[PDB]
Order: C-alpha cells, then structure tokens, then sequence
C-alpha cells in the first residue's frame, strides 16, 4: 500500500461540555470541556488510525491551543506534519445537552493563513512522493485565494501525487477546476451546489454525479446520502449502498470516517463497489457511537461483511 | 380488485395552526386553525382515494367534532361507516413555527370508547364481505381491553376478511396474536416492541420479520425503515426497496400513504415486490408534500417508475 | 357589597397535557389532557371564588366542549349564566415538557358568535341591577363587530352597570372609546398599543395611564407591569406596588388574578392603593403555583399582608 | 476619590458569532467571531470606564488568547495589571439566533491557576495602597483553594484596602468568611445558597441580607432582585429601589454594571440610598442594549435622575 497524507488548511482545538439545559438569554453553565482534534483531514487521518492504517496530517497549527492539537494526535498515535502559523488554532464547540440528550454543534471559520505559511503548507504537500495519496478536506481558512488552493492541487498532480476531496462551495469547486480528481465525496447538498442546479428528480444525483466524471474533474464520484448510504460513480459504474437497519446515535463525524475508509481502499486498488461499501460501512459505523466519536474497527468491518453479503 | 375498508378506533378531528415563534412561558398566539381529519384508518383511506383508489373507513365520531371530521371526509369523497360515541371526538394539534419552518406535533389520545359502542363497531367490520380487506390503523383508545382487538380480528378471519394491520405498543402485539394476519406494517421502534427485543446489529431487522412470518403470526411484514425505504418478508421472499435520493420536505403521512399503496396492491393480489415498491414510492411521495397532505398519484407514479426501472 | 358579573365572550375549554420532551417533525406523545376552563372573564370569576368572593360568569357555549366547560365551573362552585352558541366551545392547549420543566401555551381564537347569540349575552348583561359590577375580559371572538361591543358596554352603564376592562388590541381601543370605564388593566404591551406609542422613557408608562385618565375613558388605569408589580392611577393618585423577592413558579394567570382581586377592593369601595396592593399580591401569589392553577387566598393574604408593611 | 481595583480569578476571552438558526445534530455555520473581554472584575472595570471612572483590572493572562484580551482592554483604556499564567486564556461563546433574536451563552470555567501563579495575583493585590478600593468579581477557575481565595482577602483587609465581592457557591461563602466585607452584591440565587436556605416567604430576602450584616460578615448587602431592581441594607438602613418601567432588550451586563456603579459610589463615600439608586440605574441601564454591552454614562444618568426626582 502507498503512503496517505491529509491537508487540513482549517484545523481546530474543539471543545466538548456538558450542560442541563438549552435556553437563550441566561448563563448557560457548562462543565470543564474535554478538547478534541478538529477538521476535515485531520478526523480523515484520525478515522484512518482506527481502521488499522496510517495517515500523515499535515496543517497550521498556532499557539497553545495549536499545541495541545498536536498533542492530542501525538497520544492517539496519528502522525503529523505541522507549519506553525501566526495566529492561533480555532475552537468549535460541542454541547452535550443533558435533559435532552442532544447535542449542538458550533461551526466557526478556522484561523487566518499568511501566504508564507500557506506556501510552507504547499512545500509540505510537494515532499509527498509519487503514487502517495493526499486527501484534501475541510474548508478554506480566511487569507487563502480560491487559485491558490488549484495551483497547490495542480502541483501536486504534476508530480504524481493522487488526490482526493472532500469540501465545500466555492473550496470544492475551485478544487475540482482543474480536474482528474481521483475521487470526490459530496454529500447530496454539496452535491447540487457543485452542478449549480436542484436535484429533485429520481436520477438526478445519478445523473449529476456522472456529469462530473464525464467533464473530467473527477474519475469518482462518492454522493453520500446520510441515512440513505451512498451512490458511486465511475466512467463504467454506478452502485447505490444502503446501510444495515441499525438505529444511529449520533451522525457527528460520518463523512470523514467513510473518506478515510474508502481513501484505504483507493491505496489498495479496491473495486469502485468494494470501496463504496466500506466507505458507508465506516461512516454508518461512526453514527453507532455517541458525540463526536469516528468508526470503530469491529462495528466498521461487521458492516462491511453485512454489505458484501 | 376486491373492496376495502379501513378500521380507526382512535380517530381524531386535527387542528392546523400557524404562529411566529416557540419558545416557553408566555402565550404563543396562534391562527384560526385550520381542521382535518385524524386518525391511521382514516388517513389510509384519505392516501387511497389519492392514489385513486376507493375505501370505506369505519370509526366512532362523538359531538360536533366528530360531526366535522365526518363532514372534512364527505367533501374529500372518502365514503365513510361511523358508530355514534358518548365522548365527543378528540383534538390533536399541529403547530407550524413561522420563523423556522419547523412543524410541531402534539399527539393526544383518542375519545374513549364503551363496550357498546366497541360492539357496534365490531358489527360494522363483520358486515364485509368475505375475501374484501380490512386495515386496522392506529392507536388504542382509552376502553377497550386488548383481548377485545384480538376478538374482532378473530371474527373478521373467520369470515373471510383479510385483515392488515398497523398499530404499536400492546395493541400491535394482541392484533397479531391470533395469526394468519395478511400484512404487517411495523416502523422499526414498532417491530423492536414487537419482538421485544433492541435490533443492534445489522441482520436483526430482518431476522426478527422473518421470524414473525415462520411463526405464522403474519403473511406478510413490511418492516418500514423510514429513509432507508422498507424489507419485506414472506414466507419465500426477502426484498428491501430504497427511495430516490430527494430530499424530505415533511415526513408527515409517510406511513399511512405508504399502508394505502400497499393495500391497494394487496387488493389486486400484487407480488410482494410490487407491493413493497409501491408502498415506498407513496410513503416517500409524502414527504414531498409539505405538513400533513399525503401521498399525491404522480409523485407516487414517478417514484414507483424510478424503482421499476 | 354589590354583585359581581364577569363577560366572556371568547370562552374555551383547554387541555392540560404532559410530554416528556419537546422537538419538531416528530410525534410528540402527549399524556390524556386534564380540562380545565378557559377565558379572560371566567378565570375572574374562579380567581374571585379562591379570594372567598362569589362572581357570576357569564358566556357563550357551544356542544359538547361547551357543557364540559360548564360542568368544571360547577364542581368549582362558580356561578354561571350561558348562552348556547351554535359553533363549539375551541380549545387551548398547554404541554408540559417533563425532562425541562418549561410549559407550552397555544392560544387559538373562541368560537364564532353569531347575532342572535350576541345578543341573547347582551340580554344577559343588561339583567344585571344597577350598582353591580361587570368584568369585560378576554379577546373578541369571530362574528362580532366592534362598535356592537361598544354598545353594549353603553347600554350596561347606562342602566348603572359599573364596568371593568381587561382586553387588548382594537377590542380595548374599542371597549375604552365611550369612556367612564371604572377599571382598565393593560399590561405595558396592551397600554403602549392603546395610546399608540413606544414607552421608552422611565415616565412614559406614568404619563400614558394619567393621558388616558385625564381624557375620561377610564376612572382608574391599573398598568400591570409583570415581575415590577403595577402602576395605578387615578385622577389623584400615582401608586407603584412591587411584589415581593420571591420566584415566580409559573406567571399563567397572574393577569386575572389581579382582575378578580382588583374587583373585589372595588367592590368594598377600597382606596386605589388598597385597589393595587390586593391586586399585586394575588397577582404574584398566582406566580406561585405550578401551570395553570391561580391565586390561592392564603398566598394572597400573606403578600398582601407583606405589601401593608 | 480613592483609587479602584478589581480582580478576575477566572476571566476570559469571549467570542460573539451569528447563526440563523438553532437545533441540534445539525453543523451550526457560526459567523467569523468578536472578540471581548470577559470575566467579572475586567467588566466591572470597563462598566467604570463607561461611567467616567477609572479601574484597573488584575487577572492572569495566558497565550494568544490572553494576548488578545489585554489588547482589548488595552483599546478600550482600561488599565490592567497581569500575571502570565501558564495555561492559556479560556473562552466561552455568545451565541445570536437571527431567525428568534434569542442570543445562547455558553460559559465554561476559566483556565487553570497555579499556586505559583496565585501568589503573584496576591502580591499585586498588596501592592494597591490602603484606602483604596478591591473589586473582587468572578467565578473561582480550578487550581485555586477556597482557603486561598479567604488568606487573599484577609491579606487586602489587613492593610486598610476596601473589599467588594461579588460571586457565588463556596466561592462567595469562603470571601465573607473572614468578615468586614465593605460591599457584597448576592443576587436571589447567590443569597440562598449563601445562607443556606430557600427565600420563598416575602420578608425572606431581607431577613437574610440583615442577617449577614449582623453576623459582620459584610458592612453593607446589597441583594440585587432582576427586574425588581435591589434590596440594600446596612447597620441602620434598609432600602429597594425599583427600576423605571422600561422594556429590558438584553440582561446581559446587569450584575457587573450594577456592581461597577455602587463602586464609583463607594469610593464617593455615598449614602446606601445614592449607592443603590445609582447601581440600579447602571444595571437597568445595561439592559437597554443589545448582547453583552453594558451601562452608557447617558443611559444611567437619565434612569438614576429619574430615581432621584
Ligand atoms: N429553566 C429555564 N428555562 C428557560 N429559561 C430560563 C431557565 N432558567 C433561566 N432562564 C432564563 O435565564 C434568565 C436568567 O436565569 P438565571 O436565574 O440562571 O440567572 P443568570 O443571569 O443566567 O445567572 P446567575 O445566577 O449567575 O446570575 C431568566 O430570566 C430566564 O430568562
Ligand atoms: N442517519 C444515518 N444513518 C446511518 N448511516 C448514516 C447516517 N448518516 C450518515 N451515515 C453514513 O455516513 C456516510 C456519510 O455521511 P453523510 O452522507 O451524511 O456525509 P456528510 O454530510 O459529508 O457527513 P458530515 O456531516 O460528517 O461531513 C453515509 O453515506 C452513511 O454511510
Ligand atoms: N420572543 C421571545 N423569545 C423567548 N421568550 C419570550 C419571547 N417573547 C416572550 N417570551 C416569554 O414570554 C413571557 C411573556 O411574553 P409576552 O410579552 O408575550 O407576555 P404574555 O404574558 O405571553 O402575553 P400578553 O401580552 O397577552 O400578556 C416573557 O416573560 C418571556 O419569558
Ligand atoms: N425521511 C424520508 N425520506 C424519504 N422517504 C421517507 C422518509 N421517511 C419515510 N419515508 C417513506 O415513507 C415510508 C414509511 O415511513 P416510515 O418508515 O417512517 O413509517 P412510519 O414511522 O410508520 O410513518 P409514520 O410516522 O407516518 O406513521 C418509508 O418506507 C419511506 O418510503
Ligand atoms: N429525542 C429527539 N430529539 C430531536 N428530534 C427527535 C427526537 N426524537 C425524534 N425526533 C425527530 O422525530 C422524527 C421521528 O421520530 P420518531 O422515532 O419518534 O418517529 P415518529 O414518526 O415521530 O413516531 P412513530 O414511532 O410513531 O412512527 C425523527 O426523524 C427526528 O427528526
Ligand atoms: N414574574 C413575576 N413575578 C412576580 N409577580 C408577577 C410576575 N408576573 C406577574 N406578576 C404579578 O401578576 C400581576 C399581573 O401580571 P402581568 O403584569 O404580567 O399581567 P398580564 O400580562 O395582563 O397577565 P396575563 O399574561 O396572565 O394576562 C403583576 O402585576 C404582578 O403582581
Ligand atoms: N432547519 C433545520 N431544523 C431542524 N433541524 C435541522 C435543520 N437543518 C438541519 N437539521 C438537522 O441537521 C441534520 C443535518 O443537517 P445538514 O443538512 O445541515 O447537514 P450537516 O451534517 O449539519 O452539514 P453538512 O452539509 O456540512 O454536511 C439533519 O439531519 C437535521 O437533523
Ligand atoms: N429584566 C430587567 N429589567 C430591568 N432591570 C434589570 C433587569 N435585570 C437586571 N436589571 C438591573 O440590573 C441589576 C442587576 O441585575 P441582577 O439582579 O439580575 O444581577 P445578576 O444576576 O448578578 O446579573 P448577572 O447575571 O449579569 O451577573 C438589577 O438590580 C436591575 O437594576
Ligand atoms: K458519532
Ligand atoms: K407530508
Ligand atoms: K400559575
Ligand atoms: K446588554
Ligand atoms: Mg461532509
Ligand atoms: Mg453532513
Ligand atoms: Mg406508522
Ligand atoms: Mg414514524
Ligand atoms: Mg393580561
Ligand atoms: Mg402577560
Ligand atoms: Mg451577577
Ligand atoms: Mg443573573
């Protein structure tokens, strides 16, 4: 198997706390909040390391809060490639709201990048060998132009390194203007937005999905379908894959755990359906566990041989 | 096609109103609610003249309220059968929130039923004719006892009634303790109660349908899987039938639309297949639809094409 | 003392249910409702019985809805005096989430009246002798006009029917505009849209009540102003009563309470002082109470005795 | 006038971010966040500065985020005396709905101090000259001994400089163990747990404030009551001042606004009467502005003079 790198040009230093109850305008007093790796490629790095593979994160990190983030990958036994940046890695918030039993999710933008510390991001990814894989995911970060995370894409490619991608609105866009993509995972929103137009009809994801491979830009597309699994494209094939009927707990972290398995399947050359149905067999087995939890090993690989029969 | 009649021993005259915001405490001023009619049977047989079918609904209506749900089904040309009750109908209340689009659904309890009035409904149902169907939707009112359900259920086999039925909780388990039941629709929290036992892992769902069927308790168990579409077991068959990937504008009327379609191809003697199809293209058509409105006949037929295709 | 009547002309008989949680799409399972009367000038009328007063209360009803209303009145010991109304007595419905402890109140519109009902209620006001007391209170219902809610108010004192307003919207504009109303009770939202202006600036409240004194369309402006207590005015007299620092359970009620309250003192011919202090404490004793239950006349006694020094 | 101070064990820097709609499960898209200084005493202190005082803040500052809240404060001329802490500034979130107008507040503990790092907070504090003012205000942040927090104190008292507490739990109980607090501000809730009792008779809250006065535990008790204003007492005086009936548009503020006012006129040598009134003009004054902004100079001036008439 080749050599996986992720990118993560928006990294976070999430917080998870706890609370009675939600309600506006009075101090909600939450408990001292556990910290978590946060971002598309790092969670794709960290879904990876569960599964029994290897994946190198490569992003900005500034100050303590950078510090504990890649102290936190450090004891999970995930492998990074860090270029300090000026200023300081972002928290989102996770609230665990206990009367109810749910939780809320606070997405803010990650940290501003310079373009020095953008460029240092770039010679990190150029040191990537040929063959490896890198997986591109999560949003673009303030102080980035929409070309330059092309021109790294397109650099990349010229010197074999195989991408995959995983974001969104103008990010995924820009990210698959250049093309020949080895694979790209919109969910069914991402989907519509990337095509400009609605998908209201039976066929039109299938539809959408093989107007993108056909133009070029990627020689897989993955629509995932939350509930519904996911529908693969390639220039031969199309698979739908529904999950097992199994009751989720909480969806948090699903599209990264079905990237980072279907990411080891591209390094092993899997089939498209082979790589599909692990992919939805990771991210349905991240919806089995509570929070923000990715997939697990055993429920990933009990999926996987319910989906394969 | 034989005759069918439908079976709502907890119906209800709903209230539809609107309001600007939810929040707790203080007096949410609401319009001039709108009424419909309420009820499982009932709204089976609302979903069947839909889809252009015909069926006759049996159920108890008590003071202007329940003179009003008789007059909203007369204007909908749905033919009805009532037993006069003591206790006047009863409300539920759907509340849509102007400032989030959200819709809230506070579901109360049907009017109690004595044992005369239960009797005169008993009569109704075996006033059918042999071989005609009778579907049995919805709750249990206060005043019946459970051994009463599964008395009506044995007299109307005895004479050639088929009988399909959709209920939950102690009610869904006495209706299907005298067997031979043609179809059963369990959600899955239903089919969980049901067998009593939590389906954690992937085979578990259709294990316990089919376990249903070898124990002859039914011919017939469409487990519905909400997004994921519907299995449905036989005593030879195992299919599972998943919907297009469109989005969901309210999930209201799913269930019913989906029983309405699936009688209606019961009634044509349809293979299990065409059934289960037909059940998910209208259970999904109804979520096209905004609030309660049901399945629609052309939604119905695109989805059911797509699924033939 | 002088008799008491109240007026309701938009009665209901509302349902009190208990859910465990709240969230929308989804069925919300709802506990069978406890019943319990409706209605600005009814709730009066129970408020006068708890404070050991006796009011008649007099109002439309309609079917089977309506005869329940009159039923709980009746095992509550309140006299009534009703006209049967054609259209059926609505309902309220308030839900209790069991796992936040916070209440919900959907408050639609009474039931139509129509000509010959409206005036069969004036027949039934103008019965009243002359020195005795009638409380207006509640919103209009569909089927009457302004200006005949106007005169029937003219037609009341003329006879020496000494009335009482608590409404909002154009029935108060409506039921001030003959004037020589002895008692109106706007909270600051209902004052604010009677003088039509913003009261923005700490004397405003002060100068809006005196502004409606000072033009003869009320004797006595008791502006309640929620946790602050009220302000009263006369043509003399400038009193504020703060309730005293204890929390508020649940404020349902607080509003008629403090009419039922305010009546009695002006029945007893109180001063304006003792007027606002008895209303601010049963006001605030209904604060107590969990839901909907009002002012009990120990609470009242207790704050009233507080509010006395 | 003497020199003031104010202490924050636990500050933060906060952030301010827009959605436009709140629930659960879903990734909540947060605008780009605002930054402000957070914590007790630092609010305090910029409540001083809006007032036309002068305050400096002492608290611990750490990392990045520490830089940034010195910064703050820095363009807001407040003065500030800082320790560097080891662990980084923590920050909790203000969360505005667009859709509702609601705004959530997430408030997690401050960052951790060590006992090093305390006794550098406690020799600044002995560095502030007799006679002069300590505002201590906040919650107590983890690694801080309730002992402590009593020795500081104590320590402050001993060289003749004036202490003001406001906070709560064991916090508040450990600051009036010693005695001969000159100022402390309980709101409802703090004053029941801090006496140890539910305040649920009308006189309740008195009785405890002259309680603690008695015990000498506190020179002066200022029990502030919300919207009903606050409740003063000293050795001979007892007074509530209620604020004007003015619509609240956000609480948020109140109690540091409230606290930084009664400062400025301690340190004035005011009447408890001046004190009072002026501390509930700034806290109501505070509520007219919108999400965390605190008391305008004109807003307090015009309430205050309105109180004073
Ligand atoms: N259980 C609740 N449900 C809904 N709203 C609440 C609830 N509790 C508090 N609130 C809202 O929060 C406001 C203040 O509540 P609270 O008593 O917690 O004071 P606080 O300002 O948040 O905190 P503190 O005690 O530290 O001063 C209330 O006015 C109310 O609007
Ligand atoms: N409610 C669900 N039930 C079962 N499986 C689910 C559910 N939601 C997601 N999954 C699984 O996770 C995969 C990916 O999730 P999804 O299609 O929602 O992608 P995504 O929106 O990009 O995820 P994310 O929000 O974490 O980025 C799905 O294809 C499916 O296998
Ligand atoms: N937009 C809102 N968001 C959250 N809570 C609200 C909102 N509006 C009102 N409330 C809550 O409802 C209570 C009262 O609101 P409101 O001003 O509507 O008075 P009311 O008692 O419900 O009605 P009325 O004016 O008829 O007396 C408030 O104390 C507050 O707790
Ligand atoms: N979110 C959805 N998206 C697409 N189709 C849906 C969705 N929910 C339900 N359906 C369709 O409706 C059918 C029945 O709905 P479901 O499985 O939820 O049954 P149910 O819980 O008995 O419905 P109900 O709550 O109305 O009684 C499904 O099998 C499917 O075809
Ligand atoms: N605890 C919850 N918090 C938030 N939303 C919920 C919760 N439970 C259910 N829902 C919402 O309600 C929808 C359906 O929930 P549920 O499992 O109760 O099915 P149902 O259609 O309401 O009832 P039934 O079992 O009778 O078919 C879910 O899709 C979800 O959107
Ligand atoms: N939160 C509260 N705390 C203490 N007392 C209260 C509170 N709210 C109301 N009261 C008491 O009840 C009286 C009337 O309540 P309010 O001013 O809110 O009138 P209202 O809005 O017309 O009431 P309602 O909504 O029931 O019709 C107040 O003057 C006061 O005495
Ligand atoms: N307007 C809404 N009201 C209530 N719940 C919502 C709303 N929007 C989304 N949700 C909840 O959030 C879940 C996912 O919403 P969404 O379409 O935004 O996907 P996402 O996973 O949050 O984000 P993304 O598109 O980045 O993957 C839904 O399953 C639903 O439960
Ligand atoms: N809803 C309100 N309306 C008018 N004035 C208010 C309101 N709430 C607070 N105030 C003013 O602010 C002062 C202090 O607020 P409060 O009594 O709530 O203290 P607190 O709970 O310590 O504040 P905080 O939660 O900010 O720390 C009050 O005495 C009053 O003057
Ligand atoms: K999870
Ligand atoms: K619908
Ligand atoms: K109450
Ligand atoms: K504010
Ligand atoms: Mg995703
Ligand atoms: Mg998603
Ligand atoms: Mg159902
Ligand atoms: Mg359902
Ligand atoms: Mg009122
Ligand atoms: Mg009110
Ligand atoms: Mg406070
Ligand atoms: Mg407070």
């Amino acid at each position: 198997m080749v050599r996986i790198y992720t990118l993560t040009l928006a990294p976070s230093l999430d917080s998870a706390t706890i609370t009675p109850q939600i309600y506006p305008e009075g101090k909600l007093r939450c408990t001292a909040p556990v910290f978590e790796p946060g971002g598309g490629g790092i969670n794709v790095a960290r879904a990876i390391a569960h599964l029994g593979g290897s994946a190198t994160a490569i992003f900005p990190a500034g100050g303590a809060t950078g510090e504990h983030l890649v102290s936190l990958l450090a004891d999970e036994n995930v492998p990074v490639a860090t270029v300090e940046a000026k200023d300081w890695t972002r928290q989102n918030l996770h609230v665990h709201v206990e009367a109810s039993g749910e939780q809320y999710r606070f997405v803010m933008p990650g940290a501003a990048l310079n373009e020095d510390e953008f460029r240092q991001l770039e010679e990190q990814v150029l040191e990537i060998e040929s063959g490896a894989i890198l997986v591109i995911s999560g949003s673009l970060p303030p102080g980035v132009k929409l070309e330059k995370l092309t021109q790294l894409i397109s650099a990349a490619q010229k010197q074999g390194i195989r991408c995959i991608v995983d974001s969104s609105g103008e990010a995924l866009s820009a990210a698959l203007a250049i093309g020949n993509i080895e694979l790209v995972k919109p969910n069914q929103k991402e989907l519509s937005a990337l095509v400009n137009r609605e998908l209201t009809q039976p066929d039109d994801v299938r539809k959408a999905a093989q107007e993108i491979v056909n133009s070029g830009k990627a020689k897989r597309v993955v629509v995932s379908l939350g509930p519904q699994g996911a529908l693969g494209v390639d220039s031969e094939n199309c698979i739908q894959v529904v999950p097992p009927p199994v009751k989720s707990q909480s969806t948090v972290g699903a599209g990264d755990s079905m990237v980072g398995a279907m990411t080891l399947k591209l390094a092993e050359n899997a089939s498209l359906e082979e790589m599909v149905r692990f992919g939805v067999a990771a991210g349905s087995a991240a919806t089995l566990n509570q929070g923000t939890r990715l997939c697990s090993h055993d429920d990933t690989q009990k999926i996987y041989a319910y989906l394969s029969r």
